[PDB]
């Protein structure tokens, strides 16, 4: 019901301290990776992919696609290899995209491109934080590293092909070693309002 | 359990096709909203509005802030304000978020603040959308729409201040009137791998 709804959303919090003696397990694990699997994104095109930083419990580096356009590569790939659609440059349909795009969203500079895509993982790892919740496993989001030195780290060891992808977002997940910090939130009337 | 968890995600789809006859409760709407309020954002400065246009049953317009800077006049009222921190720019804690927007996070304009404080309201929409699920509930996200004319209007109603906020994305929210359409995604070796 709707209390338990709301309930969840404050068992959910950034948990900073862990319990290093409890692990997430095979299977629980598996299960929120399918969460990420299967995250809604614009037009579908799941321009993302995920590490685990094996090498808290479980250490996720979110990567999202560059370049991600109506005429590139990846695009007419996953239109055909997921949607099974006979998708082309030329039609109707990749007009669409590229007008959503150039015009609509303003996406009109490799950033732009990559922040754009940047925005779809970032449902992807709230998905997995709040089905982890589901679990009774915490979870921090995490921005705080410095993206150029990360990203010149994970494509020298061979896990970040840079003209393809970037670093977007990071989580970590496992049982918490603390309370649940109390929400501090703006009130209702200042972060929604009816329109009429 | 987590087959529970991974069942709600396909339960949770783009709804295309509502049902007119059949709105979202008063007490299930305020208790999403209550989700959207409560969802976490970096560095905690929740730097969004959520707009109804009541002018499916409920439609959503997410709104991110504009300039959100270690030194701007929102960063330290929501510190003081919701945070009772007593934050001013020339302490350790505003240097670190300087360092960390400036440099870790490589927002040096306009744009790429907005799109930072845009992807914590993408959190805030999948939090909801998420949140509906759990109630039986379907939503869709939507950015199909131009951002420039969607703007101008609301700045012409009276309900955007374009100079603290930019529309960010949008979701509705209401009863489907369709089969939930199944899931289409890359299989999971495609979109995640362990490190080591
Ligand atoms: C995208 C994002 C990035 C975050 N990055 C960090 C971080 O790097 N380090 C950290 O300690 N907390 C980080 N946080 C935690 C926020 O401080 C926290 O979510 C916020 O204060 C709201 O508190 P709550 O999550 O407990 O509800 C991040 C949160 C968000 C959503
Ligand atoms: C941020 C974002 C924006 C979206 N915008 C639209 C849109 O404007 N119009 C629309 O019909 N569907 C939109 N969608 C729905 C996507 O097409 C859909 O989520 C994707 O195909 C995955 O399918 P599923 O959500 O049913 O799992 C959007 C989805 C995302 C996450």
């Amino acid at each position: 019901d709707r209390e338990q709804v709301v309930a969840l959303q404050h068992q959910r919090f950034a948990a900073k301290k862990y319990d290093p003696n409890r692990r997430i397990s095979q299977k629980d694990w598996e299960a929120l990776v399918e969460v990420g699997r299967l995250a809604p994104s614009s037009i579908g095109l799941e321009p993302w992919k995920m590490l685990l930083l094996k090498n808290a419990s479980h250490f996720v580096i979110y990567l999202a696609r560059k370049g991600v356009t109506y005429d590139s590569d990846y695009v007419k790939k996953v239109m055909h290899e997921v949607k099974k659609r006979d998708y082309d440059t030329n039609s109707r349909f990749a007009q669409i995209i590229k007008n959503f795009q150039e015009n609509d969203m303003k996406l009109n500079s490799e950033r732009s491109l990559f922040d754009w895509a940047s925005k779809q993982t970032y449902i992807q790892m709230a998905n997995m934080m709040m089905a982890a919740a589901m679990l009774g496993i915490d979870s921090c989001p995490i921005e705080g590293y410095d993206q150029e030195k990360v990203e010149a780290y994970l494509e020298e060891k061979g896990y970040l092909n840079t003209a393809e992808f970037g670093v977007s977002v990071m989580a970590c997940f496992g049982y918490r070693n603390q309370e649940i910090t109390p929400k501090t939130r703006w009130k209702t009337e200042v972060i929604y309002e009816v329109i009429e």
